[PDB]
């Protein structure tokens, strides 16, 4: 069940979501949801939960991305000005 969210960076400063990569033999173990900070935006929402999959964020997609290279540029969004949007994989 693919969900996206669009968190309020206006209220919130950070969004309190620890990224975990997933490595395997392969690599392509994608980027999942580790533990929730309360005081996050993502706290404030409820849908995103440990254990989901971040997919696309704001337009931007990381299913086809390097866990690292994923949040490199996930990075250049949290730290940016305006609404972050995160798709999730449930
Ligand atoms: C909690 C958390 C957040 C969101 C937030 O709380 O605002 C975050 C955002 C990013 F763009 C990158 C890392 C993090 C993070 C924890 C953490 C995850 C991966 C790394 S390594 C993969 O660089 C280091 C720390």
């Amino acid at each position: 069940n693919i969900i996206t969210v669009t968190l309020n960076m206006e209220r919130h400063h950070f969004l309190g979501i620890s990224i975990v990569g997933q490595s395997n033999d392969r690599g392509d173990g994608g980027i999942y949801i580790g533990s929730i900070m309360k005081g996050g935006a993502v706290a404030a929402d409820g849908r995103i939960e440990p254990g989901d999959m971040l997919l696309q964020v704001n337009d931007v997609n990381f299913e086809n991305m390097s866990n690292d290279d994923a949040v490199r540029v996930l990075r250049e969004i949290v730290s940016q000005t305006g609404p972050i949007s995160l798709t999730v994989a449930k």
